[PDB]
DNA sequence: CAGGTC
DNA sequence: CCTGG
């Protein structure tokens, strides 16, 4: 079929393979699990979405990540285009090695990781990540997804249309800093989060030095990146850790939420000892993150993603 | 209220 | 202070 979303069977000549066993990556545990909100399984086991400013469809067999890209002449992805996929999934980070370390120092991980292999962190764009997770407060994956989708339709550049889906790039800072964006985003149902989207776009672009300020947090320390993000409206401790882990190359960031608290007590018998408060608070949440960073090591945020994936 | 942020 | 379950 020359129209529509492709499948491995329908258009074999347009797919290229990255050697990637299923223990290193499971799309079904990584793409709909609340890292990115913009991947869809348009046909069974085939995930479509925007990757490096282009639309891709991904599906995997036992040893191979099959990829196809929609650019005007149809042809399978080139080696350079496939490298964008490897960088997005950070395939040089070997889960077999990470899982071995986490199981070595943690018996509970070793037990529950066996049925949940292939859970890894995407390397997302800071802009998309920052604003997606600004929208994540008081909100669920289903509603976040719709909010992000309508956000991208209204302000993001049109790319291509496959079947009845028009794919849009994520909006620019300039777009999100434009006139009346908050009112517009309110019409799309973002509620109070609409103000924080507009306010954070204007803050970065008009007070912080622009896109280079955000992107160069990738080179700053984790502590520096977290501090800087927390200046932005809508970015609290938890949101900043999400962005640090998922977009700013801080694999030791541990977004502490009540879900992490339940896991900390149930499976690790953890309780706070730097403070005397017994439940969630700034002080105790910080300790909880430090606790998992010394238990799991510099990739604690990835280990958390494995555990989170078990529950869901 | 529980959850996050002001 | 907001908010959705
Ligand atoms: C409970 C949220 O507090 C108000 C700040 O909102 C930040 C996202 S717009
Ligand atoms: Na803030």
């Amino acid at each position: 079929g020359s129209e529509g979303h492709r499948t491995l069977a329908s258009t074999p000549a347009l797919w290229a393979s990255i050697p990637c066993p299923r223990s290193e990556l499971r799309l079904d545990l990584v793409l709909p699990s609340g890292q990115s909100f913009r991947w869809r399984e348009q046909s069974p086991a085939h995930w479509s979405g925007v990757l490096a400013d282009q639309v891709w469809t991904l599906t995997q067999t036992e040893e191979q990540l099959h990829c196809t890209v929609y650019r005007s002449q149809a042809s399978r992805p080139t080696p350079d285009e496939l490298e964008a996929v490897r960088k997005y999934f950070q395939l040089d980070v070997t889960l077999a090695q990470l899982y071995h370390h986490w199981g070595s120092v943690d018996s509970h991980f070793q037990q529950v990781a066996q049925k949940f292999q292939g859970v890894r962190l995407l390397r997302q764009d800071p802009i998309e990540c920052l604003f997606s997770f600004i929208c994540s407060s008081n909100n669920n994956i289903a509603r976040i997804t719709g909010m992000v989708e309508r956000l991208c339709q209204a302000f993001g550049p049109r790319l291509i249309q496959l079947d009845d889906v028009t794919y849009h790039g994520f909006p620019s800072l300039q777009a999100l800093a434009g006139p009346e964006v908050e009112a517009h985003l309110r019409k799309l149902g973002l509620g109070y989060r609409a103000r924080c989207v507009s306010a954070s776009a204007r803050a970065i672009l008009e007070e912080q030095g622009g896109l280079a300020w955000l992107q160069q947090l990738r080179e700053s320390s984790y502590e520096e990146a977290h501090k800087a993000l927390c200046i932005l409206p809508g970015v609290g401790t938890k949101v900043a850790d999400c962005i640090c882990l998922m977009a700013l190359d801080k694999p030791q960031a541990v977004p502490v939420d009540v879900h992490m608290w339940h896991i900390a007590q149930r499976d690790y018998s953890w309780h706070p000892t730097t403070s005397q408060a017994k439940g969630p608070s700034p002080q105790t949440n910080k300790e909880l993150g430090n606790f998992f960073r010394s238990l799991w090591g510099p990739y604690a945020g990835w280990a958390q993603a494995v555990l989170f994936s078990a529950d869901l």
